[PDB]
């Protein structure tokens, strides 16, 4: 939008309510060194230098992912234009040294986060002691960065900066890592209210602002490599103890 030295990116937002991706551009400036890492990715402080349209960067085609029918022809409205306005401090995440990553996985992961965000709203609507919220997430094609040896463009995901102490409350394979009730009751709520079609675990973040969740489904399909299917779900069942939040939401002690 307004520049000023940084790098260009193709910015992708998923909107669940119209079931389409919204394609934009942005400029960002990222720090050279990461400020945190996990098992898979490193996270980098970044500043936004504005969000604009994708008009200078034609799509193609010939195929494409996401496919053309999954892309909105109109991109005038989106969260990115407010949440990533010029001057915003945010987080960029890059995979560490990865051959398990594919273009399709970046998009699966961001869609997954958007799905959990809808679940957070549905939870909040039953009026629990502590409302919860999932951060937006976005796919960025770092188009100014040179493709590595394989010829693949550089991709990353971005999300807002969380301020405070970052805590993980459950894992994607049955760990209950804090004594807080809301995160565990939310996981249980997603399982029951979805009629056992899915569960949201890996509940982590700062307070009840959450990021990087994981979904399991009975058939194991979609939701990235962390979808552990029936094993994942059952592992949650084994360690769940219902709490006051579960009871308040009228969730069945039988899972
Ligand atoms: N939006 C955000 N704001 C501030 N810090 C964040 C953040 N998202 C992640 N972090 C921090 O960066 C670390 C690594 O990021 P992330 O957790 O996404 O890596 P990962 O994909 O390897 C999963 P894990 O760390 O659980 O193995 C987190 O453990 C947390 O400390
Ligand atoms: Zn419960």
């Amino acid at each position: 939008i307004s520049s000023e030295t940084g790098e260009m990116g193709i910015l992708w937002e998923f909107d669940p309510i119209i079931n389409k991706w919204i394609r934009l551009s942005m400029k960002l400036k990222v720090e050279r060194k990461p400020f945190a890492e996990g098992a898979l990715r490193e996270a980098y402080h970044t500043v936004s230098l504005g969000v604009g349209t994708d008009e200078n960067y034609p799509l193609g085609t010939t195929k494409l992912f996401p496919p053309i029918e999954m892309i909105s022809p109109i991109s005038k409205n989106n969260e990115a234009m407010t949440q990533l306005k010029n001057g915003t401090k945010f987080v960029l995440k890059l995979y560490k040294k990865e051959q398990q990553a594919s273009r399709e996985l970046y998009f699966e992961d961001v869609k997954m986060q958007m799905v959990c965000r809808d679940w957070g709203n549905k939870f909040n609507q039953k009026k629990p002691p502590k409302k919860i919220e999932f951060l937006m997430s976005w796919v960025v094609e770092l188009i100014d960065r040179s493709p590595s040896s394989n010829g693949q463009p550089i991709l990353c995901s971005i999300e807002p900066l969380l301020v405070g102490e970052f805590k993980k409350n459950n894992s994607n394979y049955g760990a209950v890592l804090t004594n807080r009730s809301t995160p565990q009751a939310f996981s249980h709520f997603t399982y029951e209210l979805s009629n056992k079609q899915m569960i949201v675990v890996d509940i982590q973040g700062v307070d009840d602002l959450y990021t990087d969740p994981q979904i399991h489904t009975p058939d194991g399909k979609g939701f990235g490599l962390g979808n552990l299917g029936k094993a994942g779900i059952n592992k949650f069942i084994t360690t769940h103890k219902c709490n006051a939040v579960c009871a308040l939401l009228d969730l069945d002690v039988k899972l």
